[PDB]
């Protein structure tokens, strides 16, 4: 395979579906790709992972930069051998987790004090370099929600200049440049203006693929829409989309309808944990006494391997009990569930038949 | 398959090997039971339990009566269908855990307040019945160590009178008769006079199996040794000999020098969770620093999935960073490390080298 290409398969409205196809695999979209935090998607092996769907997993950098280390972990063969996943893994730059799990910012980039470091566009795109990543994400600056209007313009000023920081740093590494993407990030908050100008800036510097950051901070399903709407159509047409950390089921749908191609949340891993269940009826908490004596599968269409064995009831029991099994199941079916939907998004895509799979699925989800 | 059989097919001076088939299926003997707490292996899905060579798994009574509940998981079709275990298990019969993990004891029985609740031998083997437990352990009393002589006869007394009241309870329940084993458990601390008294007591009433009761209390190895060199042989030739709650490798390959054929130990998972792996080359805390860049795999023979795909230096990160799958994989290992020493046993046994095997494995595990 080459190092980047992506395809525009079939189209529908403003959804698209298709393929990037990498050097570690093929990645088909629209994609949900699960997070790992630590080198591991939480409570479950590799092949678990896969065996649910996933093309490719997001791994946590600033979380790996802390601990075990990019340098070690470099030292150790790469992220790939060591947490035992041999497909793409898309990497984040870092620049949100230091300014919300850890700090001083400057136009250098950000020390912090881990929960004494520096993080800077240069040392960034090194360290997704030193854990081997197949998609390098820009440095950025997330801007906090709400934000005013000369506040949002001045972050995004300062992430296109880091952009620009980012793309020169994976261009003068032979190496990365030659075998992984790099995808720049487009801010500017909830302003349509903002949105354009970073847009354009982004284009002018060029990327394998566009990410609109900034949203998923707490503005809400409907300005979120809004938002993309006038955001998306900005980016390249033929560059994959990448919302941030979006990750609710009707989210992904709403997105998808307005040109998003790819997508990440720890939603399904964490609050599988929690004990939400994701169903085609709506999610449902398994903690839930009503559940004591449910004999039914967690979903009864789902295709998982979780809901071809056990039953709510032990799953039920598991998680009130505190048991890892409980976690280990729980995550399973709702990356499964992520998995089955980008496929039902993907086939009606395919089908010209979108549009009403969205009207279906909102009606029996809510 | 009977409802039991047990067939000795080789021996080497106290050592056998052989099979004990069971409806649910056959179980290869000197044979490692995993300990299911709460109805789970901690952290292994069944299929996993099942690939590292497991044949039978012991349930834990004493939680299950509390949580979900006998009666419950009786409604929900039996614990095997619940956990999804379709081989046989051992239940204990509670006798234990009551008086240890939350009590007025009286001859008939232990009523307790969970960590308002009664216990008898009726009671217990009903709870085992409910479960649908392949092989019944009689209720008694664990004899608390040092006991004086006087302390240790009434308690092993009282204990052969509950093994009788268990016997009968299991007798009358038709069901239970005809599809489940139920063994006996000898008690009588450390001394000789009692321990025989026990076994003559127990032989007497008759039973499918006999386990050594009140051991690995807190003796010491060499202890426990010199109770079995006298204790094992007083209990039927013909019949399984089980020795409960051991697990120390070592002690392991001593007891079945000793004629013990049945083995259980919450070591393995406790101690997988902890951060110990068992090696040839005897127990590692793989939480030490050493091992941070250690790329060889747990164990340099060992035959297991965690082996022959992640390295220590990975499992070091995974176990100090508090992950999930730390405890999947250390505890998939060690449950294995555990199988692959029982095939030893079992085929140095059936070839006549057990006692070399017996101390080749003592000079390099120590
Ligand atoms: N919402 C959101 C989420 C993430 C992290 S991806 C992730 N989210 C949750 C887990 N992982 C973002 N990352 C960057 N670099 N920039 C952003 O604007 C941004 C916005
Ligand atoms: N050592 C020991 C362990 C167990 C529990 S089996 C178990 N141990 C640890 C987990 N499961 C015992 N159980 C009974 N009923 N009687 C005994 O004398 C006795 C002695
Ligand atoms: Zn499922
Ligand atoms: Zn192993």
């Amino acid at each position: 395979r080459p190092r980047f290409s992506f395809s525009i398969a079939a189209r529908e409205g403003k959804a698209r579906t298709g393929t990037i196809e990498m050097k570690r695999g093929v990645i088909r979209t629209p994609a949900f790709m699960p997070v790992g935090t630590a080198a591991t998607v939480k409570a479950l092996k590799p092949e678990t992972v896969r065996a649910t769907g996933a093309d490719i997993i997001l791994g946590n950098t600033y979380h790996l930069m802390l601990r075990p280390g990019a340098e070690r972990i470099a030292k150790l063969g790469g992220l790939h051998s060591f947490m035992g996943w041999d497909r793409p893994i898309l990497t984040d730059s870092g620049g949100y987790q230091v300014m919300s799990l850890s700090t001083k910012q400057s136009e250098e980039g950000v020390t912090f004090k881990s929960h004494r470091h520096m993080l800077s566009p240069e040392r960034s795109i090194e360290i997704q370099h030193l854990l081997g990543s197949d998609i390098v994400m820009a440095f950025d600056e997330c801007t906090p929600y709400p934000a005013t209007p000369s506040r949002a313009a001045s972050s995004m000023e300062r992430s296109m200049r880091w952009a620009k920081r980012s793309r020169d740093a994976f261009d003068s590494r032979k190496e990365q440049a030659e075998n992984a993407a790099l995808f720049g990030i487009q801010q500017g908050s909830v302003f349509e203006n903002l949105r354009q100008q970073s847009a354009d800036a982004l284009a002018e510097i060029g990327f394998d693929g566009y990410a609109v950051g900034g949203l998923a901070v707490g503005e809400g399903q409907d300005e979120m829409f809004r938002v993309l709407d006038f955001s998306v159509p900005m980016l390249p047409d033929d560059k994959p989309h990448y919302l941030m950390g979006v990750g609710k089921p009707d989210d992904i749908v709403g997105a998808v309808e307005r040109g998003i191609d790819m997508f990440d949340c720890v939603l399904p891993t964490r609050s599988g944990r929690n004990g939400q269940a994701f169903t085609w009826d709506g999610p449902i908490n398994i903690r839930n006494a009503r559940f004591s004596e449910d004999l039914k599968p967690l979903d009864s269409e789902c295709h998982c391997a979780v809901c071809q064995k056990w039953s709510r009831a032990y799953i039920h029991h598991l998680i009130r009990a505190g048991e890892i099994l409980g976690a280990m199941l729980m995550t399973e079916h709702n990356i499964a569930f992520y998995q089955q939907l980008m496929q039902k998004i993907r086939d009606s895509i395919s089908e010209g038949r979108f549009s009403q799979f969205a009207q279906d699925f909102r009606a029996r989800y809510f």
